[PDB]
């Protein structure tokens, strides 16, 4: 109950929702109930939880100081907002994003990425992710966890869910509802925080 107390966790969720045309838009899909599933359950532990969500249908655990958006460079703001003054980041999804170039067939951009801008930056922070592949899994994870300066990367196959921590370690998990999976991935961010 007080697992933790203290302890300041930011969690993206949701998917992002770039403009095509004033009444056109494009969405990269993320359900978002991963997300706010960890923030109820961080919060049961006593941590001082913020969450920067995307359009959900979703709504918000109590005592959980929320922030709806919805580009991802609007999320990518909220997280730089925040950043200095949290412990943990938890980014719930895999998906990269991508953006059309203008709000008026469509020209794509490069959006900028969330996780490498925070591994760039990053201090004494905790950087969390997630990944979901259909082939080179464990690769893909490993690749991720370094090259974004992470600290563990969630990987997806209700859920099956293995987790890559930094230190070496790989742990698999059964199929598991979405806050079973949450509870086990605030259980190994308590665990590193006892590393530090």
């Amino acid at each position: 109950s007080n697992a933790l107390q203290g302890k300041r966790i930011l969690i993206t969720a949701g998917p992002t929702r770039e403009k095509i045309d004033p009444v056109r838009f494009m969405t990269n899909f993320s359900s978002g109930k991963m997300g706010y599933a960890i923030a109820e359950v961080a919060v049961n532990l006593g941590a001082e939880v913020i969450l920067v969500s995307g359009p959900t249908a979703l709504n918000p655990p109590l005592h959980v100081t929320t922030v709806q958006v919805e580009s991802a460079q609007d999320m990518l703001e909220a997280v730089i907002q925040h950043y200095q003054n949290v412990d943990v980041v938890i980014k719930t999804a895999a998906v990269a994003d991508y953006r059309p170039k203008y709000v008026h067939v469509i020209e794509l951009e490069r959006t900028v990425d969330i996780l490498k801008t925070l591994g760039e930056m990053k201090d004494k922070q905790l950087l969390i992710g997630f990944a979901a592949e259909t082939t080179n899994v464990e690769e893909y994870a490993t690749k991720k966890l370094r090259e974004k300066n992470a600290n563990m990367i969630v990987a997806n196959d209700t859920n099956i869910v293995t987790m890559y921590r930094k230190d070496g370690e790989v742990i698999e998990l059964p199929l598991l509802t979405k806050k079973e999976v949450a509870r086990e991935i605030l259980k190994q961010i308590e665990m590193m925080l006892e590393d530090d």
